[PDB]
């Protein structure tokens, strides 16, 4: 979904020109994937 401006959203993505940075760190939370340390990311 492009929106206008530099906006091109797909999940995690809504581009401006820096939607990968977003992206990246999203799915760095996600690669805890016990979440940001949300059920504590107990090792």
């Amino acid at each position: 979904k492009y929106y206008g401006n530099g906006v091109h959203c797909g999940k995690h993505s809504c581009t401006v020109d820096w939607g990968t940075a977003i992206g990246n760190i999203g799915n760095n939370a996600a690669a805890n994937w016990a979440t940001g340390g949300n059920a504590g990311w107990n090792k």
